[PDB]
């Protein structure tokens, strides 16, 4: 399965993985997100953001400001570079994004916007 990875947010709050890698050759890459457990969406829901390292606290805040009916993420948020869709126990999401976004010397992460969660739910991704 190349230029794309398979991601599990779970009901202690923790995804798989907390660096994942983009092969330089993929014009595209795609995320599956899943959410093994049975905690529904109000409870312990989960979403992928992606971001530089150092946009990423004001995109968790104004998420976090986005409610839980915007998926808790500012509609359009600039400094978002791909996102899934924010997800309960038993169900699925998928995003793919252009490679292209990302640019050198930059650090970038991925982490879950519900409110109490980015602090654990984070991780790196680096262009390889
Ligand atoms: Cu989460």
């Amino acid at each position: 399965a190349e230029c794309s990875v398979d991601i599990q947010g779970n009901d202690q709050m923790q995804f798989n993985t907390n660096a994942i890698t983009v092969d330089k050759s993929c014009k595209q890459f795609t995320v599956n997100l899943s959410h093994p457990g049975n905690l529904p969406k109000n409870v312990m829901g989960h979403s992928w953001v992606l971001s530089t390292a150092a946009d990423m606290q004001g995109v968790v805040t104004d998420g976090m400001a986005s409610g839980l009916d915007k998926d808790y993420l500012k509609p359009d948020d600039s400094r978002v570079i791909a996102h899934t869709k924010l997800i309960g126990s038993g169900e699925k999401d998928s995003v793919t994004f252009d490679v292209s976004k990302l640019k050198e010397g930059e650090q970038y992460m991925f982490f879950c916007t519900n409110p109490g969660h980015s602090a654990l739910m984070k991780g790196t991704l680096t262009l390889k």
